[PDB]
């Protein structure tokens, strides 16, 4: 069935109180539930219909009268229908006892078992897999939850709210009662049982001086990997206090790591549950990225406490209101904590590669969709990351002072209530009126950011009159028509701009944000002493395709002398892209015309000189340096090429890398050697509280340079690779594995790094990723080895994703013209879909670009998708996803 946003209507029923008894046993979990219910004003005497998926009914009742199946109710394993004539017309109690088995729940939705932990996951529609409920976010209720289990196996019992009772039970069992008086939607319900060890701390709030108990949990084996997460939690609480003036309102907050998790983490009230790879880390057993990952994910779930938990959603179409806004708050947090420009750059890099691809694919949708079949296919990079950019633009338009005012209005006005995207825009509009100093100013046009799909294209024309010292910027915006909107409307686009004097590299004007509200506009500047080079969309001030129309000479100057990190980064990107497009077409024509000889346009020499200039600047950011020596992501490039021949693009990249390498390899090597001391500094290796993001960036640079030098077969570089494998940092000795791919010492380091990784679950998954991403000619044989020797029949999403997803980024091998890469992944998708439809859909990501490739590869991918579609036992999740992707 298809749900439509305009069709929203309040339920005809009210659920005031939920009283749960969850009794966990060896071969079953018995769930007893009493729902104190009422009749709403929207009731028209309809049947009482509960959500309830895969529940085994022992008994159901109304006001303690046992109901008879068939006569008074029906249950089709999805909906429990109680005929209206048996439904009371005033306040009543609905009770039920059902049986579920978390032990065999491999979908990881509802209540399930992860190794030796019983854990729940209810967003979005997972609560209905635990007990009967009107499973929607506008059904707010109070929760009284009791959990019982075997004491030896599950000594630690957790749920939302305050633990009010702990008691022993005959037969070596024990129970714990949790009462949570504040109203909440059921997707925020959580329960955890297991042999958990913890680290703890006490946090005192900034303004009201409230004592908050912080707990982080994991299995005993990995308790030593919990410290950084605890630090991140404290940092998160501090930032929301310092930036937004928001304090935590509960007495206790628990973070819990589990090994089997479909996503990163979940913001269950007082009981945040994490993928282990997004909470656990140690410097000996984790790559550098884990530390940024944990900071962001812990921060993300914490910021949800206000934007998501205290102010909730009216319905699932408003998802971006809590997700886009929280990612935004998460990004502000991370930028403040890392104090490096690459943090912002990394988010732009992800958006413009992954989300832009989605936005131009058949899966394209606005951040607030008008319809859905599977809400499990709703949680997208569009909703999250474009949503975050849409939320961030409010800040750019209003400035920090008035944004904080607007955000405060939103929280104060909607605290303890459901809300919609209109509620947030309204709050922002109030601050906009204050800032603009007139009550006529509005943000009605801004709502189009929520409803209109596709990536806007913004192009520029420039003119300078030396006589009148007058400079103008003519701006045009354009969004391609798609299946969502035949006619696209102009958006409110904020363009943060600077003007650089090309003669001395100085700023010519103060900080300025151009407010483009029409299809096109001309912005004029007086008293401009000399023809400037425009610095456009500073900080990437809008989620758009930027077409600056600058010469490479101008882009080089910005790269060298502009103040804004993104514009420098983007100028470099634009120089690369122009080169990539030119060489691609040259290679393409040669292939098509079967030429015996042809010419390639060399890489701009002045550009190479500029890279060398920045690399040799001691005061330049190391992380920034790693970006400029790296070509744009393949998934970014494909947005600019029709019928992309992946082999030709691979040839293009290889030529460009070799050209730059032929001039800069000596510089690369010199830097790789000189960076070693600070990058691999071991001083704080045994201090899990000391995290230096600048240092980790230096390792990123070294490992990027090492990769370039290895591919280039730089003289005696194998020696460097061998010594690199002896480094204590996993980021280094895992890099040594992947860069050794070009040498016969590869399988030696394969065995060495495996032995180092095999005893840590998360580290082994990083090893799998490194092997999967290895630039090997025998990569298919290697994958077969991974399946037979390591992966086997594991149902762990982390294991499966680790083995297969990095390989799909192998431009040359995954897109083998035989189609065997497409066939391989499709088999894994179909296989995975049998027990975990959600992860199966995640594994479909490489097919998202299917209609952007050359016609042969289009046919190959389409055939595999249609083959998957013809699987008799295909899930609703996978089917709907593939149907949309293939325009059926
Ligand atoms: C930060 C990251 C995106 C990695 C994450 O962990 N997000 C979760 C979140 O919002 N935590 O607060 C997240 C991501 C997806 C989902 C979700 C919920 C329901 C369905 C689906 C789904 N079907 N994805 O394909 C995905 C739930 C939580
Ligand atoms: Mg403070
Ligand atoms: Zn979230």
């Amino acid at each position: 069935k298809i749900h439509y946003r305009k069709d929203y209507k309040p339920s005809g029923f009210i659920i005031n109180q939920v009283t749960l008894n969850i009794n966990i046993h060896d071969q079953e979990t018995i769930v007893r539930s009493v729902l104190d219910m009422d009749i709403s004003k929207h009731n028209v005497g309809e049947d009482l219909v509960f959500d309830g998926v895969g529940l085994k009914i022992n008994e159901i009742s109304i006001n303690n009268k046992k109901l008879v199946e068939g006569e008074e109710y029906t249950y089709d394993n999805e909906f429990l229908t109680i005929f209206s004539k048996f439904v009371p017309k005033s306040k009543f109690a609905f009770s039920s006892e059902v049986i579920i088995h978390p032990e065999t729940n491999y979908a990881l939705t509802g209540l399930y078992k992860s190794k030796n932990i019983i854990v729940s996951q209810c967003e979005a529609t997972g609560f209905r897999r635990i007990t009967f409920f009107i499973d929607r976010p506008d059904m707010m209720a109070k929760y009284d939850v009791t959990v019982t289990a075997d004491k030896e196996k599950y000594p630690v019992l957790l749920s939302n709210g305050d633990k009010v009772n702990e008691f022993e039970i005959p037969g070596g069992r024990h129970g714990a009662r949790f009462n949570d008086p504040p109203l909440k939607p059921c997707y925020l319900f959580a329960v955890v049982a297991g042999d958990l060890k913890h680290l703890s701390a006490t946090y005192i709030t900034k303004y009201t001086k409230k004592k908050v108990e912080l707990y982080v949990f994991s299995e005993e084996k990995y308790v030593s990997k919990l410290q950084w997460a605890l630090e991140c939690l404290k940092k998160s609480m501090a930032f929301d206090e310092d930036y937004f003036g928001l304090e935590y309102d509960l007495s206790r907050l628990n973070l819990v790591a589990v090994s089997d998790f479909n996503v990163g983490a979940m913001e269950n009230k007082g009981l945040n549950i994490f993928n282990a790879n997004s909470l656990l880390a140690s410097k000996k057993n984790s790559i550098d990225f884990s530390y940024a990952r944990i900071l962001t994910v812990v921060g993300h779930e914490y910021f949800h406490q206000y934007t998501g938990n205290r102010v909730t959603l009216r319905d699932w179409f408003q998802l971006t209101l809590k997700e886009g806004l929280t990612v935004h708050r998460e990004n502000l947090f991370s930028e403040e904590m890392t104090k490096t420009v690459t943090t912002r750059l990394s988010h732009v890099d992800l958006l413009r590669s992954v989300q832009f691809l989605e936005d131009s694919s058949p899966l394209s949708h606005p951040i607030r969709p008008e319809s859905y079949v599977s809400m499990e296919n709703f949680y997208t990079t569009t909703v999250y990351d474009k949503g975050s950019e849409v939320m961030r633009m409010y800040l750019t338009i209003l400035g920090e002072e008035y944004y904080k005012k607007g955000f405060d209005i939103y929280i104060k006005k909607n605290d303890g209530n459901t809300a919609t995207c209109e509620d947030f825009n309204y709050a922002m509009e109030q601050a906009y009126k204050m800032k603009k100093a007139d009550n006529s100013a509005n943000l009605n046009q801004y709502l189009l950011w929520f409803s209109q799909s596709g990536t806007p294209h913004v192009s520029f024309k420039y003119n300078y009159d030396a006589e009148k010292k007058q400079y103008s910027i003519h701006v045009n915006q354009y969004t391609k028509p798609d299946e969502n909107q035949k006619e696209k409307k102009p958006l409110f686009i904020p363009i943060s701009v600077g003007l650089i004097n090309p003669e001395n590299g100085k700023e010519m004007i103060s900080q300025t944000t151009l407010e483009l509200t029409k299809e096109s506009d001309t912005f004029v500047f007086n008293n401009i002493a000399v023809k400037p080079i425009p610095s456009l969309f500073r900080g990437f001030s809008a989620p758009v395709y930027i077409e600056d129309q600058l010469t490479d000479e101008e882009r080089i100057l910005l790269l060298k002398y502009d103040s804004d990190a993104f514009v420098r980064y983007n100028s470099c990107t634009n120089i690369y892209m122009k080169q990539i497009l030119m060489n691609y077409n040259e290679f393409l024509k040669a292939k098509n015309e079967k030429l015996e000889s042809f010419q390639l346009t060399p890489v701009n020499a002045q550009f190479i000189d500029a890279i060398k200039y920045l690399l040799e600047d001691p005061h330049a950011d190391a992380g920034f340096k790693s970006y400029i020596v790296s070509l744009p992501q393949d998934r970014y490039i494909i947005n600019f090429v029709s019928n992309l021949d992946t082999d030709v693009l691979a040839d293009t990249k290889e030529y460009i890398y070799k050209q730059i390498g032929d001039k800069l390899n000596d510089v690369y090597y010199k830097m790789f050697k000189s960076l070693e001391a600070k990058a691999d500094d071991l001083t704080y290796f045994n201090d899990e509280s000391h995290v230096d993001f600048d240092q980790m960036n230096m390792r990123t640079l070294r490992n990027t340079l090492l990769s370039l030098l290895s591919k280039a077969q730089y003289p005696n570089i194998l020696n460097e690779i061998i010594e690199h494998s002896k480094s204590p940092y996993p980021s280094n000795w895992l890099t040594s594995l992947s860069v050794s791919a070009y040498f016969d010492k590869y399988f030696e380091l394969y065995d060495k790094t495996y032995k180092l990784s095999k005893d840590d679950e998360l580290l082994l998954q990083e090893w799998l990723k490194t092997v999967s991403r290895s630039d090997r000619k025998d990569i298919y044989e290697i994958l077969k080895k991974l399946e037979n020797e390591v992966l086997k029949d594991s149902k762990n999403p982390n294991d499966i994703r680790a083995v297969y997803l990095p390989f799909t980024n192998n431009l040359r091998r995954f897109h083998d013209i035989s189609g065997k890469g497409y066939k391989l992944i499709a088999e894994v998708i179909t296989k995975t879909d049998k027990f975990n439809p959600m992860v199966a859909t995640q594994l479909c990501e490489p097919f998202k670009l299917w209609n952007k490739l050359d016609t042969k590869r289009q046919e190959l991918m389409l055939n595999e998708m249609n083959t998957m579609l013809q699987e008799p036992q295909i899930s609703n999740n996978l089917k709907e996803y593939l149907l949309r992707l293939t325009n059926k």
